[PDB]
């Protein structure tokens, strides 16, 4: 509802950027991605300096919306905020700081999550319905990037080893809470980069 309008605002801002500036902003995100450690358990603890850098990238709207995710099977369209934005994470999807920014490329693994969302917000609560072969799309600065689901893991909240950046791959993982028993777990739905469809 508010998400619908955040996405429209994002699109309007994008449509007003010159292609040159869109490309410059995207390239700056790719350059940052290249600086991240790879082949190791991710470090999701940023220093203040690193947070400053992170917050200044892909801030199209000035409200911290970097992109939006589309999941046709679920009818999903959701704005993706910086994961330091915090208040807004109770009602919107957050990119996990320290993971690759969602612009794709070899040697990237971006993580976007609804795990801090309020139960009533319904963020990614349907992703357990995704099967291997289903598609989702990140729309970032006028460019569309497509992922095909290839993995579905239910893990204890501490187990982030599968979120490591592989230098030969381009992955995006969608994350949500999955409550069962008297405890809380995490569902990680990974996709690998594939070409955009016609
Ligand atoms: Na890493
Ligand atoms: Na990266
Ligand atoms: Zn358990």
């Amino acid at each position: 509802h508010m998400q619908s309008q955040a996405i429209s605002n994002y699109e309007n801002k994008v449509e007003k950027l010159d292609t040159s500036k869109a490309d410059e902003m995207r390239a700056a995100a790719e350059v940052y991605n290249q600086t991240l450690e790879k082949g190791v358990v991710p470090n999701y603890r940023l220093s203040e300096e690193e947070k400053r850098t992170y917050n200044s990238l892909l801030d199209v709207t000035g409200t911290g919306i970097m992109a939006y995710v589309e999941i046709p099977k679920l009818g999903t369209n959701l704005p993706i905020y910086h994961g330091t934005d915090d208040a807004i994470l109770q009602v919107a999807i957050g990119h996990i700081p320290g993971s690759s920014l969602p612009v794709g490329g070899q040697g990237t693994h971006s993580v976007i999550s609804g795990h801090r969302g309020l139960p009533s917000a319904k963020l990614f609560t349907d992703i357990d319905k995704l099967k291997n072969g289903d598609r989702f799309m990140i729309h970032v600065l006028g460019k569309t990037i497509t992922y095909q689901v290839d993995q579905t893991l239910t893990v204890e909240p501490e187990d982030i080893s599968s979120l490591a950046i592989d230098p030969d791959q381009d992955y995006c993982t969608l994350v949500t809470c999955t409550p069962y028993g008297i405890n809380s777990h995490r569902l990680l739905v990974r996709g690998h980069r594939v070409p955009n469809e016609k």
